[PDB]
This record gives C-alpha cells, sequence and structure tokens, in this order.
C-alpha cells in the first residue's frame, strides 16, 4: 500500500487502540457467537457465553490480539516494514500451527475483525477497502506457512 493508505490506517486505528481490552473483546465475542467451533480451541472453552466477557483469561487475551495489530500498524511505513510484518505474522502462524487453526477458521475471524474495525472507526467503504488490503496482506503471510487444515506447509 501507498503512503496515504498507511496514513489512513494509522489514523483510524487510534480509535479502537484507545481501548484495547474492549476492542479485542468485541472481536472475540462476535467470533465465538457467530462461529463457536473456534471457541473449542481455547482453554476457556467451557465458560458459558454469558460469563465469557467477564472471564480473566478472555479479557487478557483480548489485549494480546490487539497488541499484535498495534505492533504491525506501528511498523507500517518504516524502512523494511515488509520484512518486519513478515516476521510478526510468520511468528503468529507458527504459534498457531499446533492448534490446527484452518484457513477456514482464519477467514471467519478475518471478516469479524474487519466488521469490528469498520464499526469502531466508522469507516466508509473506501476506508474499509484500505483496511481490507492490510489484512489481506498479513493473511497472505500466515497462509504461506500452512496448508488448508492449519498444519505446517
Ligand atoms: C488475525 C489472526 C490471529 C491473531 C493476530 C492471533 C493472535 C494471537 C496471540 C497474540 C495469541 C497469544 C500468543 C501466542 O500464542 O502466540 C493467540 C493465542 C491463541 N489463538 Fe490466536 N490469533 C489469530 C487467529 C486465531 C484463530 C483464527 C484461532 C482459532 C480458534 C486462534 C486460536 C488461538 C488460541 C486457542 C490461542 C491460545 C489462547 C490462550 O491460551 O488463552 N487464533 N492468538
Ligand atoms: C487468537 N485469538
Ligand atoms: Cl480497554
Ligand atoms: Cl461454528
Ligand atoms: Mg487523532
Amino acid at each position: 500500500m501507498n503512503s496515504d493508505e498507511v496514513q489512513l490506517i494509522k489514523k483510524t486505528w487510534e480509535i479502537p487502540v484507545a481501548t484495547p481490552t474492549d476492542s479485542g473483546a468485541a472481536i472475540l465475542t462476535q467470533f465465538f457467537n457467530r462461529f463457536p467451533s473456534n471457541l473449542e480451541k481455547f482453554p476457556f472453552r467451557d465458560v458459558p457465553l454469558e460469563e465469557l466477557s467477564g472471564n480473566a483469561r478472555f479479557r487478557a487475551h483480548a489485549g494480546r490480539i490487539i497488541r499484535v495489530f498495534d505492533e504491525s500498524i506501528q511498523v507500517l511505513g518504516q524502512d523494511g516494514d515488509l520484512e518486519k510484518l513478515d516476521e510478526i505474522w510468520t511468528k503468529i502462524a507458527v504459534s498457531h500451527i499446533p492448534r490446527t487453526v484452518s484457513k477456514e477458521s482464519y477467514n471467519q475471524l478475518k471478516g469479524v475483525i474487519l466488521d469490528v474495525l469498520t464499526a469502531a472507526s466508522s469507516l466508509d467503504e473506501s476506508q474499509a477497502a484500505t483496511w481490507a488490503k492490510l489484512v489481506d496482506h498479513v493473511y497472505g503471510i500466515i497462509f504461506k506457512a500452512i496448508d488448508d487444515d492449519g498444519n505446517a506447509k
């Protein structure tokens, strides 16, 4: 993406990153409510959906997923940002391989993340398309590490 696109992503990210736990909670809540198969991968799998948003593990995990995005967005536009993104997102792919996270499951979360960010930052259609470019980019990095079922390629 170009400099203007990088600008727009940094600027609009300011809103959801202001509240990392809440933003990550929105992502996770919507993910699990729409695609609960994925909840079985997590150690809090047995916590009822009604109690999940108050669970300490869920809340801390919310921050963890936002931190990855924040680190990624900070490096955007830096010299060697492509290589730095490759490192960040290959590390994500490798840590999820033992969890057998399928491409289908990654793509389920992809749509949720874009929906949550579109809402949070009141993105219009052109701004949302810019975000989709970034997310498609980092997904390409994940997907080159894995087969369709989430095993090492
Ligand atoms: C954008 C995609 C994703 C991001 C950035 C992401 C990020 C993270 C991070 C930062 C962690 C904690 C550190 C680590 O283990 O490396 C983690 C843990 C985890 N992720 Fe993901 N993840 C993604 C997608 C997924 C998907 C699609 C699933 C499918 C269920 C998943 C399942 C898990 C599991 C089960 C854990 C362990 C959670 C815990 O022990 O509390 N992740 N993820
Ligand atoms: C992973 N959340
Ligand atoms: Cl927060
Ligand atoms: Cl499901
Ligand atoms: Mg501002």
